[PDB]
């Protein structure tokens, strides 16, 4: 019977040291009964699951940047981190299948974030070919990346649908948080809604469920809101009640006391169910991290930690030059292994635009020979794009087309370029 | 009759100094019988015609650079740049429908150009939408947008809805070049094929065609790839017999003397069916450009002109401080009123990202402080995304939310942000 | 300061017969400052929108099916029908942008609809610009088609983008429903669940205002799910509390008392915030929609009613051939001006297919040759796509090539068809 | 070397009883330096192609229909159909991501064929997925899709790019045709043109390169034209020289003499570079036929040919009935495994909703309740399809959402549905 025996061999996965500490409160029998007859392959979310575990366990800790074009996936890995940040908010400021500005609102199609995911991994595969064509070893390409899934973009089978999409696009992992879909709102903005604990948690379960029937061992991040959140849909379970002063808004929100205490409340509930926990924060408080860390490896010795290094604080304002340059090393020993500016990409394209941009109008082709020379000063330290027939594939693309031809085409691209002519 | 009329407006449509000097090889009857029996109207294409043309006389001359996204387009317009410039080179490197990194060599799907002009419109759309609730008006954000159509990715049926995709989506100028569409290349590249100048003539009417029937007055711009191409794939046309030295490649091709010679004879026979006159070129070169302009103005005279003042030229290697400096207005006096830098967009976003990353690896939260430490100062110049919740519209959807509400919301997103409490 | 004529513009198209008895919560100053500097044209949308209030105003009533490709809504005008249903269901199951099957549980994206309207908009223009170039005019092709917005995928803001969505793609009119967009069902499935009165009341006002930032007077329809509906989010609304059991759930959703007097109690709630009260049933029962009638005329005489004839009810089970012969007749004759068969597309399309496949399998071409003789046998009824290359614009786009190539071209295409040969 | 090893597993899997007598015209050693680092699992591709060959050598031969979307592909499965044709011709009319009607004339975005491959994979696994979870097994869900490539839609580059596309979206077999990609249009259209046989040899080697750098034994259909294309290109190739008349058009394109001598010459020059041969006719022919099949197995014994029973004909004019009874039993013997009906999807589709669009128009709910009649008639035969609600899988997600809550659920779908009430 190989029912039975792939029933034995889902059991055996989930009991190895990966998943020591967590919770499925669901049978193999279950997991084989919703994951049809064939088991797909998912060799980029598998790699890169398998390769963020990895240097999450073996790195002093792992910082990211958010990216929202394949292109700085690519110079972020050129530059030598070793993980991509996926925004939800980038990706409805500039980045979703509707091709609009949005503020983070969830406004946006829920399928953008994993297309973008793909589009990255795209990006991220062609410099792979490339490197591999001219036989280059210098740089792993396959970066794992942590991809935004907001509220679930719904109820748990949109949670279900979502991370299954995430892992088809090749995610190494996936953040889900507390928030009222109906509601969900960046995390550094007021009139933030919560779920009720066992909400969340149904949530946590419907993404290892997704990532069990799809056979990826997908790191699943739970992220709490509730240190800034001062509303509730119900007060139904029992370990929400003792924050809620019992009053409520003419929506009929319950009213609840945010702060520390509901956010280990929150995180403490969900860290059975989470690869890493994730606690929303006001400001970057050391000490904040520090009592919240303590707090969850209290109850949960050596659970990874998260620390979202957020572009919506004003650094300069909160901290001293000092503790700004320590900040990562300090939230490094405290247990939080990830570290992510989010907003990073949006603020590098939109600052990045404008000095050009602005400059170009006032000296017009001064202004880009200011920036190609300045490209150019940069190759002593990796940068490569200033040569940019080369950095999308024009010379890749030419050895395809010479093993098509055979050697005997008139129509080679890179030779008798401006590139390979004034470069 | 109602349709005489209709067959009457559209001829005195035609009749006006908008297409002074320009020839239709069709008839008001053509475009009536093919334009279906409703006129849906291109509010933003019509509006970027009217002002693209009346730009282009009224101004010294226009610049821009490429948008690959909406974001880089916004900052454009909010810098004081009049117009925006869509690369298809960018298109394919970082912002296709596909989500594939390519080379500039049509891999892309051939709706991509399109998706993005839209997105782009939709950006600056979100932006007017802001300033507009706040009463401000000290910027115009509806920017007309040239659009690269390449060479028309097909035959003339292929121009003909590639043309109006872009109207549908509020391109205020569309540009198709003269390569062979199966074998089109970056200009800047090697090895590029010519069609015959009937065909290349072909292509101009159908987009003529397109605009006509959709009812709008799109500025079309005729890209000659002759001054480099040693290729073409018939030697059917008179015109072009002159330029084949009688040597064929193994694949068919007809090899012909390239030189500012050809480009002049296919520039010169595209005139009577285009707006405006571009020649492609391999170096950043003044003398080139003032034979080249003479030449169209000798038969054509105040015959508007475009150059690309290409990144895939290496502009201190080629040039002294003073001649860059000044290349623009020169190019202006010359008659070359539109002027871009095509791969803009592309070499911000790559070496903006380098350079975040790249620092941040090194040296932490202090890498990412200095962009938000720069992008402070940029204010002086009219930067604003480092209020990052604002510039994308959380202002706009708030006004939107209570005026939905009465003005009784808790849920409300900037007020009790980190955004109103640290800037 | 135009400013205020303007102001008066908006004001005074809210004071016409359309509109009447409509209720705004908001100022037509409030309009104006939301909809930006610039007044972008919905020609679609304005026709359609215009067109079907007339069509609900002369008909005995408007009996439509749905469509899910715009082949589909082709025939069904074709076929002589007025108006187009688009069906969620049918977006679910076989034409959403996830590219997935999926069950009415709003587990797709959310711009598939919008995308879908577009697409059938599309279909019916070439349908017309074929039309108009062969000079018949015996259709009108511009049927006003009807779009599903389920639950506005979200809050009041997700409300707002999507029918502003449906506008940009031509919808006449689009329907939201009172279950939460995270438990969206089918309104033929159990386990639905409500949200508070005074929130349909928010989702009903938002999309009006959309409407009217986009100055179009789009159709809107106030559906209810109340009478089938046992939950419900909160038990904030006064207007809600009678019906309530005061049991909860394991979840905290309130169970409410299900049936035609909440069902009535939602639709007096709606019928002054929307053009048109669809009250969804679990049996095709005159006697109920009779009930329902007569409560909301009761006290909003004129009031348009929708009905879903439902595929979803086995209309032999529940009925003899007399009343079903007689069903949409009696329901016009009750106010129900706009019924629509939601999962025509789905059943046709399935059953049609299975047909030919089952027959195929064993009788091989005999099978599709006696498909082929239904095809030209149904031109007595006016069908024609049995001559696909005309059906689909081959004449139209040879017409195209012809007027571009100056009558020349070799390469027509319909001139040496099978098509002309061999039918 | 590991490479040297990596080199021969490529090696190794060309030399084999799969690829018998293919010729390659380049080594493993050009596949290994172009494939990239890591090699990524294509399950769906591997196990389609496999199967597809499997079935292609052990059945008399294999029938299929066109499909348009997944619900027509489910069916065709559930009937009994052993593989799916997706037809770019279709995809024209009804499914293409320009959500454009078109005839077929490669007007439509290139990505469109794989796009729907994915849709009709996604389709089936959900089906799959159903049938486990029910645990059954009467059906085997993954039915090969052979998938049209057009003429690539380019140069070879678009040939290797669009035959990835199919291939990561899960198609098992890919066709490629002799046409110009810029004149492309229906088989059965006039004004076809044919490339070079250099240049069609070219597109086929750019599709085996392609599959085997992806590591997936593709079957690679070639397709040929010049049984009726009487236009060339270029008089370049010394294969096509005695086919040319000497008369050119204004276009310049070479005049030949169409018909199966042309054909037999192209098949002949395209065997060696594909796995399957296909003549485009212009009649349903029994004896062409056998001389194409003749001509062929002269050169080439054994070669698996392909049928085109296209709707394009007007069947019962061409033959008896006792003839077309017969056709696909005697065009297997011949050797023509795969027999494809390219527009079946189209004229199921078009037929089933004109004809209950009109039976609707006059008789109302009568019409659809005759449908819903004939619906459960048809569940004798396998038909399932009536219970709409678990044929898309409510069912499988009640399951999934009961395992995420662990059986404390009150929102359960098919519980207390109406289709459990009256089905
Ligand atoms: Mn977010
Ligand atoms: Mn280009
Ligand atoms: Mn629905
Ligand atoms: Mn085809």
């Amino acid at each position: 019977m190989d029912r039975a025996a792939q029933i034995k061999q889902i059991a055996d996965s989930w009991n190895t040291p990966r998943f020591a500490g967590i919770v499925r409160p669901y049978t193999p029998e279950d997991v084989y009964r919703l994951r049809g007859s064939v088991q797909i392959e998912y060799t980029l979310a598998r790699m890169g699951a398998e390769r963020l575990w990895n240097l999450l366990h073996t790195e002093p800790y792992i910082n990211a940047l958010g990216a929202l074009t394949g292109n700085q996936a690519m110079q972020q890995v050129k530059a030598g981190l070793k993980a991509i940040y996926l925004s939800g908010w980038q990706v409805a400021a500039d980045a979703n299948l509707a091709g609009q500005m949005y503020p983070d609102q969830s406004l946006y199609p829920a399928n953008s974030g994993p297309q973008l995911v793909r589009n990255i991994n795209n990006a991220l595969r062609r410099a792979d070919q490339i490197y591999h064509s001219e036989g280059r070893n210098d740089i792993y390409w396959f970066a794992p990346i942590v991809a935004d899934a907001e509220a679930g973009f719904g109820g748990p089978l949109n949670v279900f649908e979502i991370m299954k999409a995430y892992i088809e696009a090749g995610a190494a992992g996936v953040h889900f948080e507390d928030q009222l879909a109906s509601e969900k709102k960046c995390g550094h903005m007021g009139g933030k809604v919560l779920i009720p604990t066992q909400a969340a948690i149904r949530n946590l379960v419907a993404a290892r469920l997704a990532a069990d029937v799809m056979g990826v061992p997908t790191i699943i991040v739970a992220r709490t809101d509730a240190n800034a959140a001062t509303l509730l849909t119900s007060d139904i379970d029992e370990r929400d009640r003792p924050f809620c002063t019992g009053e409520r808004t003419s929506e009929g929100f319950y009213r609840v006391r945010a702060g520390l205490d509901q956010a280990i409340a929150r995180g403490l509930a969900y860290a059975p169910y989470a690869d890493m926990i994730w606690c929303e924060t006001s400001e970057p408080n050391l000490e904040e991290a520090r009592r919240f860390a303590e707090a969850i490896h209290a109850q949960f010795p050596g659970k990874l930690l998260a620390y979202n290094c957020s572009p919506s604080f004003n650094w300069k304002k909160k901290l001293d030059d000092a503790t700004i340059a320590a900040f990562q090393r300090e939230l490094g020993a405290m247990g939080y292994k990830f570290q992510f500016v989010t907003l990073a990409g949006f603020h590098a394209l939109n600052y990045s635009m404008f000095e050009l941009a602005r400059n170009y109008r006032d000296r017009g082709m001064a202004a880009y020979s200011e920036l190609q020379q300045a490209e150019f000063a940069a190759e002593a330290y990796g940068y490569t794009a200033t040569r940019h027939q080369r950095e999308v594939g024009t010379g890749y693309f030419d050895e395809v087309a010479q093993v098509i031809a055979g050697g005997e085409i008139s129509t080679t691209a890179l030779t008798g370029s401006t590139e390979e002519e004034q470069f």
